[PDB]
């Protein structure tokens, strides 16, 4: 049983400039991600959500510093590359590979990602799993986290 993830994903791109907040198709995901985990004991540190979905913005060194702490104490790296990709999620990539953390990574099927984010399978804990709509991510994640956490401490290239 899985106690703690993080979970990131395209944001400043997200939010509309209007009204300073992501529209409710877009906080979508996150929250039905965030549920799903928090409904089975699994607590979910998430910056969209933690940021009211843009309306609490911080400064860049807060954001960053949260962000850095949250990764390095959870169990497990979630996150979604984003089409287009997410700056600030890339970044989190980085740190969560560097630290050697199991990863799982929510790529669009059939959209094109980095290749030093898809050169991360295999070379480190990761799994990616590739997705046409939320309902599939949320009924294949569980069973992605379970495979990546078995094999946490494990060494790997880049670990
Ligand atoms: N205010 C923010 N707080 C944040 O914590 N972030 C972090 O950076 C990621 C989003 O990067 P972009 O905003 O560059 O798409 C999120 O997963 C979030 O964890 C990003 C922004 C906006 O850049």
């Amino acid at each position: 049983a899985v106690g703690s993830v993080f979970l990131g994903g395209p944001f400043r791109q997200l939010v509309d400039p209007r009204t300073g907040v992501m529209s409710s198709g877009d906080q979508n995901v996150f929250s039905r991600l965030i549920e799903h985990f928090e409904s089975r004991g699994t607590t979910v540190y998430n910056a969209h959500r933690r940021e009211a979905w843009g309306a609490e913005f911080l400064s860049p060194a807060e954001a960053t510093r949260l962000d850095h702490d949250e990764i390095k104490a959870a169990d497990v790296f979630v996150a979604f590359p984003g089409v287009p990709a997410s700056p600030g999620t890339h970044v989190a990539i980085g740190w969560a590979s560097g630290m050697g953390k199991p990863m799982v990574l929510l790529l669009e099927r059939d959209e094109d990602y980095a290749f030093l984010v898809t050169g991360l399978e295999s070379q480190a804990n990761v799994e990616i799993l590739r997705f046409s709509g939320t309902e599939e991510i949320v009924e294949r994640l569980d069973g992605a986290v379970a495979r990546v956490l078995g094999r946490a401490g494990e060494p790997t290239v880049i670990g």
